[PDB]
DNA sequence: ACGTCAACAGTAAACTA
DNA sequence: TAGTTTACTGTTGACGT
């Protein structure tokens, strides 16, 4: 909990630095859904998690015996957290609920994207056990 | 109204400094 | 070492039948 909002609050500054630093600078107010988006592949750069190519040997295998030169990406369930505590972190800091960004449907949908493509990429299910 | 899904909440690990 | 945060887990509320 306690480590879970300072974690919530960190991505709201983190969100809030990548507007400030984007360039052309941009609002709050004029974040579409394109621009969400834009901002889910821009972390990609930070994530650890190998999502094979189809054209790699390796596709479909989660614990590959060598390396490839496939990219690192955020995984769907590193994407769904952040979601959730940027969606809280908008209202808890005076959003309106149904002008929150980051529940527009188009971020709905690219995670649905991210998670049927990483699984089979990655050869396992992010269903709940 | 169970059966699922959506909407966030919460925990674990290993990499960076 | 200790802090961070990606990655994985958990669940209340809402949805769907
Ligand atoms: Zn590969």
């Amino acid at each position: 909990s306690s480590r879970y909002e300072n974690q919530k609050r960190r991505d709201w500054n983190t969100f809030g630095q990548y507007l400030r630093n984007h360039r052309p600078p941009l609002s709050l107010s004029r974040c579409s859904g394109a621009h969400v988006l834009e901002f889910l592949r821009y972390l990609d750069q930070f994530g650890k998690t190998k999502v094979h190519t189809n054209i790699c040997h390796f596709y479909g295998h989660p614990n590959p015996p060598a390396p490839c030169p496939c990219p690192l990406r955020q995984a769907w369930g590193s994407l769904d957290a952040l979601i959730g505590r940027l969606r809280a972190a908008f209202e808890e800091n005076g959003g309106k609920p149904e002008t929150n960004p980051f529940g527009a449907r188009a971020v709905r949908l690219y995670l649905r994207e991210v998670r049927d493509m990483q699984s089979k990429a990655r050869g396992v299910s992010y269903e709940k056990k």
